[PDB]
């Protein structure tokens, strides 16, 4: 089972599923082999009904699409629709939060409120919305208004791009026409330009894709900003991760999907319902997180993380998961089928994301506390029905220190330098105690043994003194393998990095270091990494493409991860991807994305499936930047 | 060559291309056979990097997507992205026109103006924009404002849906949550819901697709409205079609693509440049149309139509096409490669639609007359370079009467009844002289011998007294085979229909009938058909799904045609498609789109690849509606 997952709790559940004849994501992958080579290389097009068209990677005909579309056009068009789809998901998320903030300050949804007043005012100030003399509810109205207005064309470009990147970066992107006009505007224009008989120049196509990736960044940043206003900016917290956080004698409820609008409320109400749960024979309600909405409540409330991404079905296989509460994105629809076997109540809550066979409970922000009790009451009923059944919760978990928003990282550093909090970080970059910064982001992928690329690359970078930060299921992978436990700093970290992590943790009075990897939050919270890196660029007076900062989507899966990787490249970072994206069928497109895009944005993709080799390449990219700043490396 | 195209001019050029070794769309189709069966049935998914996933239509594994996505989810998600892509193209078109109207009345683009004042005021009135006491430029500002606002969420739904359908239809659609909130909003929500681990219920998915098809209708209607304001509402015109409208001794310039913003200007300036052309040795500038922008200038200016859709390359093979001026959509990118062989100058003009190897000339509405002269001067240079070369223009053309906007049809009918212009049409429906109405729309497709389904079905309906109207390349197909020449009414039309066409043409004082098929314009001008049908519903006091009106996308190709077919079904029409859409891999999805959707919208798809059989089915659908209104049939 070690070939399927490096997670020991997951291996245990794989044996249980095998015993019980429950089919998993790894079984459905095996049954799909060998996979279509035209699709894996990107050489397939179904954009019109004359299709499908395919192109042999090598050999004889077919060599060209029926309408004349070349390999490089087919490959670029497919990549562009992937980016637009990713943009649409982060965008839908952010829009949901904007409507929620508006409803809240309109007296239309009392379960919600302005919790982070300081964040509200600073966002307002960055957007140019006057706060002086204004009611909080009115400033929030204006901020929600601004969020909604960035989805479409208007007199300004998308402000959740132009106001969050340093002016030098914005000017570089404007010079190539890459600043988005509107988030949903860019998505539609991509779908237009990639439809039949439209855009048919690889460079032109890919420039459109860079601009749409910045629409995805906007949606990520907007999501983070709005969730922080509504639910609070994260600060350091300690909790646990992996299947052992389930408790046989509790009502176990997974929150799964993406939007905290839902899960934050589940968390607060579940506390209101402890006695009801106790009456039904449970110790209480055990809320646990899966995928990004689980990261959101881990970051803000210390809710333990159960599992992530590719292994999400295994939480159900324990037999102890009473409910799985979903909103949207990255939920394997297999869970609805598996539920019949495992007794789990799968509940969908959003009108645009249903799963045949799951129970659907409309979630209205207006009725949030009421709807959440209805949902938790299904959970308690389910708990009562497994009275007497044996469960198999692997007794396996790790300790997780998390909650490192950019504000929290700045505050932590401020203990070493109150008026110039970034300076201590930059001092150690310069003296070599910190070689550079690597962001791990994105998914697990069934083609890669689960977490093997994230932990292999992270180990080699940490030994090399790289400051490692993580989000989404990259954070999931590293938390489940101990990388967020400060007790593993001695084992994992090079001396220089250890020194810095220890110097900062001591100064935050905890007699021990920060953890080996800093968990910066959900995948929209990749925007936090951007804020940090942009703050560093600004403090240094250089652009981002001169900083010794890289990203790694080491086991990428979702269209969203493709969108994130592309905007990492667009804002100037060397960006590793550890799964093959469908571009290998076109050497010209590959060459653009791994090399000449350096001349446009200064970032570039690093395609490398071998994790030790990837680590080497990421170190070389870091050290090259070090060299360009005139530092030793 | 009769197996490739039923057009004799196209057959002649196919022989020339074969002789000269120039590869065509039919050669690239042959080279693609046999085509992938997973893609043709819809059983393939590439929405994440764990893919590609496929599902055997029959047999053993694989039976399910790696994430658990079932055949019916994969099929519905693919269909939904097709609809969104179609919506995005009609939407981009309409947006282009809205910005153009705004620029114009802002003094920012003098080449453009309000030409149809009456249309401006009636649109303003239907939108609720006050006109009383207001300057035309201010009303136009407000109308452009309203157009732009329908792309996004706001206090009202999309008004180019809710104000163009009768209230009873809007209430039916609202009851199922099908009214779009915003055009680009719906496109992005589709891309979101169809991304991995999101919407996974076929019924839910397809309801989203119906709503996004109404966003496509909005964009079509908005495009028609805005192009009519700027360039004039069409009125009856006489011209010609097919390759014989090219003239060896003229500068032959094709306008190709979709937006009249461009082609209308090419038309007017080309007249300014006749002497320049005469100086270079040409008789003058011969502007001819291809695909929908060619329909637009045919409808408004009587510009002859050269060719359409699948056979567009053949205009170049004549050796006489000096320039092909493009904006976006449905242009085979092969034209850039073919140009090197044929001497044609291919010119792109829109930043989001370039073709490697073509010359690009930025077109700015602000500089429209200047840019258009630069472009025509490339044309004249090209003409001069084929001095002495032999050309092969097939001496083959048809006469085309066209320009039947809904306003023109109402005016024509008004000659038989001034204050109740629709009544004479309805009288003849009732007495049986008109069996019902069929709209032919959409593309040619290389899998079908060109035009064979459109003319076979049209012949059998016309004999049965059906009033046939047509748009886009369905209009192209029928015009090129004589169906828009009033001299063929005796041959083609049943006696009842002949009677009516003759009664109306005589009353419009022309001593002869209207043509056998009424050309209602480009594919956005399918909205004109909607206005007519809605006016008929309103005059009858019934909804559209009680009218004896059907649609046929008999040789569909583009995502746009899929979008149009789906909104035809959504507003209540029996809607034929004559090519297989990728839904056959899922019987539940097929059953929804061909049968239970009747219970939701009253319309339904009719999938039939055999044209005689299709005609039978369309007649049965018409006669069933006749029966439901209590009429004989
Ligand atoms: S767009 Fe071109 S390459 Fe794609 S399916 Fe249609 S004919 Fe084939
Ligand atoms: S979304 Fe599901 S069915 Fe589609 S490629 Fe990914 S794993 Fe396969
Ligand atoms: S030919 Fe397999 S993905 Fe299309
Ligand atoms: S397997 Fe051929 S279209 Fe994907």
């Amino acid at each position: 089972q070690n070939l399927k997952s490096t997670d020991r709790a997951v291996q245990q559940m794989l044996d249980k599923a095998k015993r019980e004849g429950i089919q998993t994501v790894w079984d459905r992958y095996e049954a799909m082999k060998p996979q279509c080579g035209f699709g894996e290389t990107g050489l397939c097009c179904r954009h019109c009904l004359q299709g499908p068209c395919r192109i042999n990677p090598f050999g004889d005909e077919p060599k060209v699409g029926i309408c004349g579309a070349t390999a490089e056009v087919i490959v670029a068009r497919g990549l562009d629709r992937s980016i637009a789809a990713g943009a649409a998901g982060h965008s839908g998320h952010a829009k949901h939060l904007a409507h929620t903030l508006k409803k809240a300050v309109q007296g239309k949804a009392a379960s919600y409120m302005i919790k982070d007043r300081t964040k509200l005012h600073s966002i307002a100030k960055r957007l140019g919305i006057p706060t002086e003399g204004q009611k909080d509810e009115d400033i929030a109205l204006e901020v929600a208004k601004a969020a909604l207005a960035d989805f479409h064309e208007k007199d300004t470009p998308v402000l959740w791009v132009t106001t969050v990147l340093p002016p030098s970066r914005v000017k570089v992107l404007s010079a190539h026409g890459l600043i988005p006009a509107g988030i949903d505007h860019e998505i539609a224009e991509i779908m237009h330009r990639t439809s039949m008989g439209c855009d048919a120049d690889a460079q032109n196509l890919l420039l459109g894709g860079l601009r749409c990736s910045l629409a995805d960044l906007a949606g990520c940043y907007m999501g983070t900003d709005l969730a922080d206003i509504l639910f609070g900016t994260p600060a350091p917290v300690v909790t646990e991760s992996n299947l052992g956080v389930l408790k046989a004698d509790a009502v176990n409820v997974a929150v799964h999907g993406h939007n905290p609008v839902l899960s934050d409320i589940i968390v607060s109400v579940s506390k209101e319902m402890e006695n009801e749960a106790r009456a039904a024979g449970a110790t209480g309600i055990n809320v646990v997180g899966i995928c990004c909405t689980g990261n959101e409540v881990l970051m803000r409330h210390g809710i333990p993380a159960c599992t992530h991404s590719v292994s999400q079905e295994m939480a159900m296989i324990t037999g102890a998961l009473d409910a799985m509460i979903l909103d949207y994105q990255c939920i394997q629809p297999s869970v609805a089928t598996i539920a019949e076997c495992t007794g789990t109540t799968v509940i969908t809550t959003m009108e645009m994301s249903k799963i045949t066979g799951a129970t659907h409970v409309n979630f209205a922000e207006e009725a949030a506390v009421e709807n959440a009790k209805q949902i938790l009451r299904l959970a308690i009923d389910t708990f009562k029905r497994r009275k007497g059944k044996p469960v198999e919760i692997p007794n396996i978990k790790t300790k997780v220190v998390a909650g490192f928003s950019t504000e929290a990282i700045i505050n932590a550093l401020s203990k070493l330098n109150a008026n110039d909090p970034l300076k201590p970080l930059i001092d150690n970059v310069v003296n070599g105690n910190i070689r550079g910064v690597c962001l791990f982001a994105g998914c697990n992928n069934v083609k890669v043994p689960q977490d093997q690329n994230f932990t292999t690359i992270a180990r080699k970078l940490l030994k090399q003194n790289v400051l490692v930060v993580a989000t989404g299921c990259g954070a999931g992978a590293l938390m489940r393998h101990g990388f967020m436990d400060p007790a593993n700093v001695d084992e994992l970290c090079g001396d220089g990095l250890k020194a810095v992590l220890t110097a900062i943790g001591e100064a935050n009075g905890l007699g021990g270091p920060l953890p080996p990897v800093l968990h910066m939050g959900s995948c929209v919270d990749n925007s936090r990494a951007v804020a940090l890196v942009a703050a560093l660029a600004n403090r240094l007076g250089v652009d981002l493409d001169r900083l010794p900062v890289v990203a790694s989507a080491a086991e990428a899966m979702h269209e969203k991860a493709v969108a994130i990787g592309t905007w990492a490249v667009t804002i100037g970072l060397p960006t590793h991807i550890g799964v093959l994206p469908p571009i290998t069928g076109s050497l010209p497109v590959t060459q653009i994305l791994t090399s000449s895009v350096k001349d446009i944005t200064g970032g570039y993709f690093i395609v490398e499936l071998d994790p030790e080799t990837a680590a080497d390449k990421l170190l070389a990219a870091i050290n090259e930047r070090r060299a360009g700043l005139g530092l030793p490396w």
